[PDB]
């Protein structure tokens, strides 16, 4: 298991963050593989990918994803200037992260329609410190734990709708939890 932070493992960038509550272990495996095991966690996000990401990467993911409670499985990353936290959500647990959010469009990609949303975080942790920032979401209608994500289809649809991204920071396939339990084993490429 590893220490919250960022770095490289077997050629892949990783990021593992948590709120300090406990109840979650993150492990880096061979190649693009990582695993998460959590029991009565707080808020955490971990996974493997790239630093920096790109606006036209085709990302593959494969494995198992077994949340018990509030959790997401997504292509996840940030842009700077403007600061944006973004998600291409392929699966989730008890909570659709777009609940109560205003729908800003649809995009069809990689075998499913996705619904597009913008939300806002206020005085929340980020890659540059505590801040207020927008989040962009593509939420897949057909849930899955393996597949291919053509990120350009999402970024282009977001930009079309006025959801523009700045300079890309990291870009990973992430398991996120918010006060839940679960297990996951995911291989990225
Ligand atoms: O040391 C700093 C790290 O702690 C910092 O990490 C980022 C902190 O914010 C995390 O984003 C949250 C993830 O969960 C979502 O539900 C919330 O909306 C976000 O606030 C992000 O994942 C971490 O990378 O990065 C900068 C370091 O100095």
């Amino acid at each position: 298991t590893i220490q919250p932070g960022t770095g490289y493992n077997n050629g892949y960038f990783y990021s593992y963050w948590n709120d300090g509550h406990g109840g979650v272990t993150y492990t880096n495996g061979p190649g693009g593989q990582f695993s998460v095991n959590w029991s009565n966690s707080g808020n955490f996000v971990g996974g493997k990918g790239w630093q920096p990401g790109t606006k036209n990467k085709v990302i593959n993911f494969s494995g198992s994803y077994n949340p018990n409670g509030n959790s997401y499985l997504s292509v996840y990353g940030w842009s700077r200037n403007p600061l944006i936290e973004y998600y291409i959500v392929e699966n989730f647990g008890t909570y659709n992260p777009s609940t109560g959010a205003t729908k800003l469009g649809e995009v069809t990609s990689d075998g499913s329609v996705y619904d597009i949303y913008r939300t806002q975080r206020v005085n929340q942790p980020s890659i540059i410190g505590t801040a207020t920032f927008y989040q962009y979401w593509s939420v897949r209608r057909n849930h899955r734990s393996s597949g291919s994500v053509n990120t350009a289809n999402h970024f282009n649809a977001w930009a079309q709708q006025g959801l523009t991204l700045g300079t890309m920071d990291y870009q990973i396939v992430a398991v996120e939890g918010y006060f839940s339990s679960g297990s996951a084993s995911i291989t990225v490429s």
